Order: structure tokens, then sequence, then C-alpha cells
């Protein structure tokens, strides 16, 4: 409870001053005595789909939020405020829930994304297209929805960041989700004889997508279908447009031979199993989409031992001495392949960010929240790149981690809970 | 208040923590806030002000004496009964206690153990203990430190070793190594504004300037042993340059690396830190290991406010430096750690990669959690500094806590010590 907490950075010796930390709202899994920072999924980053709000928990929640909205807009106290507040809690009241205006939602959905203590790239929060699909009632609509998402996020390459919002959760018998973890996703298939062919992170997901139905191509890049839930019936089948997936080969400016290694990916990344949180309300199917930055698909999709896992093949080719780690041929194909990534992707103009652009953003973006809101929680195991870490700012800047609402939250993988019609 | 999960997200094997159970000292986060990137939170820190009393010392002396017979299976033994009356008498008619050598040894090894911020603790229980509690004067440190550092050098083959000086008494007796580091290299504010040699220790260099020492204003020169016993001044001594283990940096492809004039010394002592057990406070107690070789190449060698030589290396390597996004740097930063691991090695000096040192890390994860019931440690430490997420610990969930006896931070003696 101290109301001033300082950070400092080692690197420049600029001291910050927190007080964003006060209005800090869920428990982040730490306690005096023990400190949970490294533990992927604590128990308060997740939300568990039947315990459905009552009238009493939702008031207040809803309360805190009008007041945190109608103070944004410089209207603190103003009759439209007092009524907005009597308006929410008389609907509350007689319908257990509430609708947000577009004006709301429009902010929450931002904030979500200002609140989000893992992403780096949060300097560019204020600019998200919002797309309000509360109206959407069936999978065929939410597959409408989702393509001209896509179609616009990527933009020919130029993206532009976005988020797609179907209706909130109800009962919670009535969900609607999208069951891929990504909008684009590349499929992985486990052979008989134990290997796997693509990515073997969406094996899992594969496999419910060829039991509903899909027939896989079976090769290393193929895009999976979109699996759609509307309403809580059961999820159906889509084949994304290919003409709307854009992707780029992969090739590098000093070795011809890294074209013959057959990689690309795809421009857009856009996360589609989180669950987004505003004012009590739960909108458990929101893809929300960026750009990359490099390590992303150089270090983590590529190179992760339970991924792609390229690093020897590409030491391979680099003729590397591979009997010793202390030669640090990982280490040196690791750079390789990510100045790969970067240059295919500058070359065909599609956006992405490297680790070090992005980080030095992400230090002026911290600077600049702390001194027009009093912080920005921060999450420096996740913030700090999967490569060259050291040589980052974020790596000396010490971070306060917090939970700030709206947020995006985990939610369970929809199969383990779906009630089959 | 429960068993604790940690999952690889690589292996997926998963560990329960049920030690943590255990411990006493706070970490610094609370229910609403983590504060697992802060590198000093009030909770790791020992100031000497907040020197003990009669009343709070039994209970720790207490519990260590305690842990110390059940780690010895005797529990509840004649001679643990016999000792904890000794104890009591003793702080009753002293205000302080007295520990055993077997209980110092043990006392270290665990502060080891329990540090939960150094990789390299699958080692612990091989530590060369020097008990040093009868020093009274800072020539007898310095007797002491060149034995440490004789012993611990072995020629290249580096012996891990910890140096025990008497413990803080009212804290206006303190012994303090003024040195961070028993061996590091000086740094100079230079006129034109820049900085020679080592930007980490221009503070402390100008203090052995200020007290005498006589500079020879180098890239790489050892500084002195700056060494205070018993509250006393701090008085000045020159390594025997014998005992100093150097090795000159050369790259196995690069013919020109030898060129850049880099060269580090062999053997890491963190001289600063405060060994606490129970209850008792050591202010000098250096102790020293093995490098690992990006705590020179990476963190050194290349920090922006360390010797910052990633553009001289990026320069010779003649590469194209415009845009951040050609990851110049990263690749001069591989090549510098190269020639730190290949240079030690070609000179049989003791030093571990990441890749093999995160690796033994791991397994001494499993081994502590099956025989001790967990292992505290501090992921924002444990994963090097260059490339994360290709060595096994960037996926291992840790949890962290603090157990004693543990090393703590204390503040430099510059900043306390009246003259
Ligand atoms: C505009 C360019 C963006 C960049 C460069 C970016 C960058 C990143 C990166 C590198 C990560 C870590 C990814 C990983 O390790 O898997 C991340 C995480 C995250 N990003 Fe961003 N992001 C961007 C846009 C967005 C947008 C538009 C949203 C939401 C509206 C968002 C929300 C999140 C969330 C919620 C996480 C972590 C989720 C969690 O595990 O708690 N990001 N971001
Ligand atoms: C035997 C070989 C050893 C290796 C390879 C090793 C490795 C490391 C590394 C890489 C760090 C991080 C240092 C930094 O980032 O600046 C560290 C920290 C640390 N080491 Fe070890 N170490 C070794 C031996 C020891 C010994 C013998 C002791 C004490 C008896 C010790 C106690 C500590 C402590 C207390 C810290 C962190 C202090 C803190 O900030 O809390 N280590 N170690
Ligand atoms: C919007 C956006 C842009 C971007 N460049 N990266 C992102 C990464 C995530 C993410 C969050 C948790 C886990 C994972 C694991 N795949 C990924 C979410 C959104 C992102
Ligand atoms: C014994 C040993 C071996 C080794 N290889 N590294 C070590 C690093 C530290 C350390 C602790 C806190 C801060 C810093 C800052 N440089 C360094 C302590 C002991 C070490
Ligand atoms: C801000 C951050 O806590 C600080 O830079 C830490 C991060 N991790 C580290 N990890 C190690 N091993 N050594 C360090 O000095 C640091 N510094
Ligand atoms: C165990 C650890 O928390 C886990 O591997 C985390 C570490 N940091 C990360 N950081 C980012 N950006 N993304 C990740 O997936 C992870 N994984
Ligand atoms: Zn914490």
């Amino acid at each position: 409870c101290p109301r001033f907490l300082k950070v400092k950075n080692w690197e420049t010796e600029v001291v910050l001053t927190d007080t964003l930390h006060l209005k800090s709202t869920l428990e982040t899994g730490c306690t005096e005595y023990i400190c949970m920072g490294s533990i992927m999924h604590p128990s308060q980053h997740a939300r568990r789909p039947e315990d459905v709000a009552t009238k009493d928990q939702l008031f207040p929640l809803a309360k805190e939020f009008i007041d945190q909205y109608y103070s944004s807009i410089k209207r603190f106290g103003s009759k439209a405020h007092m009524e907005r507040l009597e308006e929410v809690n008389k609907e509350i009241d007689t319908t257990s829930t509430y609708q947000l205006k577009d004006t709301e939602l429009i902010y929450g959905a931002k904030h979500a994304w200002r609140n989000a203590s893992r992403c780096v790239g949060r300097i560019q929060w204020s600019k998200l297209q919002v797309f309000d699909a509360r109206d959407c009632t069936t999978a065929h609509g939410m597959f409408n929805y989702i393509c001209n998402h896509v179609k616009y996020a990527t933009n020919k390459g130029n993206l532009r960041s976005a988020i797609t919002i179907f209706p909130q959760r109800t009962d919670g018998k009535h969900d609607f989700r999208v069951w891929n973890s990504q909008l684009i996703r590349y499929a992985g298939y486990k052979q008989p004889d134990g290997s796997t062919l693509g990515d073997p992170a969406n094996v899992q997901f594969t496999e419910i997508c060829i039991q509903q139905g899909w027939k896989p191509p079976r090769g290393r890049f193929d895009v999976l279908p979109l699996l759609l839930q509307a309403n809580g019936n059961d999820p159906e089948l889509f084949q994304i447009p290919p003409e709307l997936v854009l992707e780029v080969p992969i090739r590098h400016p000093k070795f011809e031979w890294f074209k013959d290694l057959g990689l690309k990916w795809y421009g857009l990344p856009a996360v589609s199993n989180m669950l987004l949180e505003i004012g009590g309300l739960e909108f458990s199917a929101c893809p929300f989409s960026g750009w990359y930055m490099g390590t992303e698909i150089g270090v983590r999709d590529y190179c992760d031992n339970s991924r792609y896992n390229i690093l020897e093949e590409v030491a391979k080719k680099m003729n590397l001495d591979m009997r010793k780690t202390s030669s640090l041929w990982k280490d040196q194909a690791l750079v390789e392949i990510n100045i790969a990534v970067l240059y295919s992707f500058q070359s065909d103009k599609v956006t992405i960010v490297d680790h070090h652009s992005a980080t030095e953003s992400f230090i002026k973006h911290m600077e600049n929240e702390y001194r027009c809101r009093g912080g920005c929680p921060a999450d420096w195991v996740w913030i700090v790149p999967p490569m060259s870490g050291s040589i980052t700012p974020v790596f000396h800047q010490e971070m306060l981690n917090y939970r700030l609402t709206p947020s995006f939250e985990y939610q369970p993988d929809p199969w383990n809970t779906h009630v089959w019609k």
C-alpha cells in the first residue's frame, strides 16, 4: 500500500514513480513470501466459463468502468455520467446484464490493449480499429466478420492493428468462440513414426479440425480452417479465402541457399482465443491483430525445439562446428535466421519491427505512460526479447507488474468445456 | 497455502514445490503488485544500522541450529539440545554467539544453495570454506585474500571458495572489502568526457586514487585491494601480479580480433555482499567460482555503460551498421562470446558456456525438487543475457522465495564510513 513505487533504469539511471498501481484490481499470483512472475498462467490471468457474474457482483464492476470512462473524457460527475450510471444500474437490475455504448466498447478495447502487461507493442494502443460484431448470430456471420477483419488488417502489407468483438457472455451456455488460437496458423500432423509435419504447436487443434470434417492437404504450411462457434452452438468449419492470406517466403540477403529451405510465414499475427473483459462483461470471442516483431517468427516459431526447430539444418548449411555447444553454433544460426525474416518481410513491404526498434519504442512509451498516467504495468519476463536480451534497453529497465481492467485474459480451450449438441 | 507446481513448457515436466512453505524472508511482491524485475527491493538488502538485539537473535539462532541438526539427522538429539542451551547462554551473556566450524561451513554452502539468482548452484556443496573469523587487521585480511585467490585460481583449474571474516558486532566495527570484486579493472573519467577502462568502477577507482593509489591509467589496470578491518579506515594493498590470472581474448577465425587488445581476468570473486547465518551478519565474505562466458562476453564487454565494444567489433567485421534491422549488434555479440569461450579454453582456464550452464541448472532443479521439495529461482537472473529462448531455462517456470542462510546486498562502505 505505499502511495509511491519507484522503478530505475540501470543503464540511464532514469528513475520513474508509479502511482497507477493503486488502481490495480485483481491478484497477480505473488504474495509477500513468493513471486510467481515466471509462471505462465497463474489462476488470476485466466477466466473459467461457468462463473457468470451475479447481479450483485456486476453493479460495482460496471460503475467502476463507467466512472473510469467519464473520467477519461473529462465529464466526471456530469449529468450524462450520472444518467449513464442510472441507466446501467436499471438495466443490470432488470436483465442481470447491460449493453455497452459504442464509445465505451471502443474505449474498453483500446484500454485492454493499453493495460496488457506482456505486450511490448503498446505505444500503438490508441490506434486500434474496433469492429463491433455484437449483432452477430451465426458462425457464417462470424466468418464474414473475420474475413473483413483480415482484409482490413492486412491492407496489402501495410498492416493496421484491429479487433473484432462478438457478443458478450450471457449465461455461459451461449458463448461465442473462435476455436482457433490465431486466425491464421499452419497445421501440424503427427506421423505414425512419431515425427511431426508442419507446426507441432497446432497438432491438437489440427486433429479436432480433421475430426470435424476438414480434408487436410498434409503439407508443411497448410493454413488451418476457422472453427467458429456462435451462441453456444456446435462449432463450424470455413476456409479462409487464400487471397486474404498474405505470406512471405523467407530468403537471406547473403546466403543464396536459404531460400532452398522452403520456409515462409504469414504476415498477420491475429490472436483469437483470449477473453476481453470490460466493466464486468465478458467477450469470449474478440480476435485482435497487429504486426509482428521479427523474433516471434525467427526465434520462437522457427527455433523453439517444440516448434519448427530449424537451427540444426541452418547450421549445417552454414557449415558450422556442431560438435561443441561452446562454438555457439546455435547462437550464430539464430541470428542469421532472424536476419532473413526481417529482410524477407521488408523486401515484400510487409510491416514488421525488429526487437531493437520495438524495445526502444517501448521504453519511450513506458516513460510517457508514467508521465501522463502515473504508471505502465509491464511483465519483464515477456517484454524482454527471446534473443540478445541485454543489448536491448528493456533488459535494464525495472518494471512493475499489476492487473488493470479492462483486460485481455486467458480462457480455457473451448473443446474442453463445450456441451456438444 | 499449498503445494505449487512449476511446468517446463518444452518438456512438459511438472515439479511440485513444498519447500517455499519454509521461507521466512519477504520477496518484495504483494498480492496486487509483482516486483520480480526490481534489482534491489528493500528485502534483498542489509543496512548496517539494523543490528540485531538479544531479543531478536535467539529465534533466528534456534531456527538455524534446528535446521542444521535436522540436516545431519540428529534433530532433538542430546547434542542438539545442548547446542540450543549453549547458544542461549551465549546470547544472554554476550548479546551474540559464535558458530561452530561445522555450522559455518553448513551455513555458507546453504547460502549459495539458496541464492535464487545463481545459475551455477549445481556446484553448491563443492565449496572451500576459509574461516577468517580470527582476523583483526587489514593486513590480515590481505593475507587471507591472497590465499583465497591463490587456492581458487589453481593455475586455471578454478575451485569455488569463500573466505569469512569476523561477523558484525555493533555496526561500528565492520569488516569490509571495499572492492566490489577481488579482481576488477579500473575506470577513469577522461578530460574529454569519455571513460577509460571499466566505467563500472570509476567511483571506486577515484577513492583508490584519493587514498594514494598511483594509477597506470590503462584500459585494464587491476585495482588495488582496499581493506577495512574492525571499523577502521580501509588500507590499500597490491595483489601480487603472479596471483592474478588473465586471458587475452582472441578469435578462432578472425585473426584481427587479438588486435582489439581485449583481455579479462580468470577469477570472478564477488566481495561486496553480506553473508547471513543464524541471525549473524558477515559483512566481509568474498566468494569466488568460475565464469559463465556471457558475464564477460555479453554484459562486461557490450553493456552500453560498460566496455561498449560492439561498434568496434562490427566495424572490424565490416557489417552494415546503418539499420538496426540488419541485426549487426546481434552478429557482433555472438562473435565476441565465441572469442571469450575459445580464449579461456585455449588457455585451459575454467569457463562454462550458457547452453551448458543452463542445462546443468535444469538438472539441479530436478535434483533439488526431489531431495529438498523445491529450488528457489529467479527467472529474470537465471535466463542468460543472450539467446534466451534457445536455452532450456527460458521455458522453465520458476518459483522465487527467500530462504536463510542467504547472501544479501549491503550498502557501499563509503556511503556510511566516518574517517
Ligand atoms: C501493433 C503491433 C504489435 C506488436 C509489435 C505486438 C507485440 C507483441 C509481442 C512481441 C508479444 C509477445 C508475443 C509472444 O511472445 O507470443 C505480444 C503480446 C501480447 N499482445 Fe501485443 N503486439 C502488437 C499489437 C497488439 C494488439 C493490437 C493487441 C490487442 C488489441 C495486443 C495485445 C497483446 C496481448 C494481450 C499480449 C500477451 C497476452 C498474454 O499472454 O497475456 N498486441 N505483443
Ligand atoms: C562455480 C561456478 C559459478 C557459476 C558458473 C556462477 C554463475 C553465476 C552467474 C552467471 C550469476 C549472475 C551474475 C550476473 O549476472 O552478474 C551468478 C550470481 C550469483 N552467484 Fe553464482 N556462480 C558460481 C559460483 C558461485 C559461488 C561459489 C557462490 C557463493 C558461494 C555464488 C553465489 C552467487 C550469488 C549470491 C549470485 C547473485 C547475487 C544476487 O544478486 O542476489 N555463485 N552466479
Ligand atoms: C496482436 C499481436 C501482435 C503480435 N505481433 N504478437 C502478438 C502475440 C500475442 C500472444 C499472446 C499470448 C501468447 C502468444 C503465443 N502465440 C501470443 C498476442 C497478440 C499479438
Ligand atoms: C561466484 C560467482 C561466479 C560467477 N561466475 N559470477 C558471479 C556473479 C556474482 C554477482 C552477484 C551480484 C551482482 C553481480 C554483478 N556483476 C555479480 C556473484 C558471484 C559470482
Ligand atoms: C532491470 C533488471 O532487473 C536488471 O537489468 C537485471 C535483469 N536480469 C539480470 N540477470 C542477470 N543474470 N544479471 C543481471 O545483472 C541482471 N540485471
Ligand atoms: C517459463 C516462462 O515464463 C515462459 O517460457 C515464458 C517466458 N517468457 C516469454 N516471453 C514471451 N514474450 N513469450 C513467451 O511465450 C514467453 N514464455
Ligand atoms: Zn512477483
